[PDB]
DNA sequence: CGCTAGTGAC
DNA sequence: TCTCGTCACTAGCG
């Protein structure tokens, strides 16, 4: 998520209701509803007890969307990006640490305070996601597991004209160049739509309303793919790009301290990190549901060597990616767990 | 004065 | 998804 991007571009925000997209197709970032659902039953989950509160929690929103004549497409995360591997394992070890410190020191030492480190160690496994997938398919709702980060898949679905809007709580979707994003949506169906075309309504934004410059801004302000520089946020980065006239972004990144009148020394690794972050936002591997193949988010431009974009995802055979997308193949063990076929 | 980053609570 | 988010504070930079 981008730090307070929603508040920054408020002028481009529009309070709507889901009824706006009646008789239309909308993709859904199911991970948000999954995470929000894994709270009211977090205890029973971490104890090792079969609970399905999060399932009904997601199906609440699903049936809510169905009640307004909308066709939802639930999208899930798949293989972890090669760049976010170490972060994943780190957060994993942190959750293991909380789980370890919340089993003996809080169950015998401070019994009255056990659900402290017992609720801060939650992980959305593929098993839970699949448990949601079954219940969703049982209602005739289409499901699609992304080959990697669901963000890029949703972005594709929106940019390909397959879906009209993207329902999420993650601010990263805006940086991917989505045309329609519905945030902060409650159980009743009231959310905030951000149309890309209306990005020009933001006076504070300046001439940073183009997809490329907006992307550069989101990356420079800090994101999952790259951490922000010290004393750098949305305003200062936006100012950097707004006061920039150079076609080449690299030189601007080098002169960032010169544009902001700040004593900032640019790290050599930060440049490459920026290049990789941008190439990840641009050419992250997604799954085409129509042509049934594994393609990047956008078409490769002239200034990019596709054989160097390993961090943005690695290619697999179309049949394998097809079995991943359907949810039939386990992400970890790479074996078939289901025999679901969309043509039968 | 504004921005950034870090703290405190639901 | 660096509580998950929200906002007031606020310290501290420039
Ligand atoms: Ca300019
Ligand atoms: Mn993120
Ligand atoms: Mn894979
Ligand atoms: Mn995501
Ligand atoms: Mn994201």
């Amino acid at each position: 998520g981008i730090q307070g991007l929603l508040q920054f571009i408020k002028e481009a925000s529009e309070p709507i209701h889901v009824r706006k997209y009646k008789g239309q197709v909308v993709a859904v970032d199911t991970y948000c509803w999954l995470h929000k659902g894994a709270i009211a039953c977090a205890e029973k989950l971490a104890k090792g007890e079969p609970t399905d509160r999060y399932v009904g929690f997601c199906m609440k929103f699903v049936n809510m969307l169905l009640s307004h004549g909308i066709k939802p497409i639930l999208v899930f995360d798949g293989c972890t990006l090669p760049s976010k591997k170490e972060v994943e394992r780190s957060a994993r070890e942190r959750r293991q640490a909380n789980l370890l410190k919340g089993k003996q020191l809080l169950r015998e030492g401070k019994v009255s305070e056990a659900r402290e480190c017992f609720t801060r160690s939650i992980n959305i496994t593929h098993a839970m996601a699949h448990k949601v997938i079954k219940a969703a398919r049982s209602q005739g709702v289409d499901c699609l597991v992304a080959p990697y980060e669901a963000d890029a898949q949703l972005a594709y679905l929106n940019k390909a004209g397959i879906v009209q809007a993207i329902i999420t709580e993650d601010s990263d979707l805006l940086a991917f160049g989505c045309k329609k994003v519905i945030l902060k949506m409650d159980q009743f169906g009231n959310g905030l739509e951000i149309d890309q075309a209306r990005l020009g309504m933001c006076r504070q934004l300046g001439d940073v309303f183009t997809e490329e410059k907006f992307r550069y801004m989101c990356i420079l302000s800090g994101c999952d793919y790259l951490s922000s520089l010290r004393g750098i946020g949305l305003a200062k980065a936006c100012k950097v790009l707004r006061l920039a006239n150079n076609p080449d972004i690299v030189k601007v990144i080098k002169k960032i301290g010169h544009y902001l009148k700040m004593n900032i020394t640019v790290p050599e690794d930060y440049i490459n990190g920026f290049i990789r972050a941008n190439n990840t936002f641009l050419y992250q591997l997604v799954f085409d549901p129509i042509k049934r193949k594994l393609i990047p988010l956008n078409a490769y431009e002239d200034d990019v060597d596709p054989e160097t974009l390993s961090y943005a995802g690695q290619y697999v055979d179309d049949s394998i990616a097809l079995q991943i997308a359907l949810g039939n193949k386990d992400i970890n063990t790479f074996e078939q767990i289901d025999d679901y076929n969309p043509d039968t």
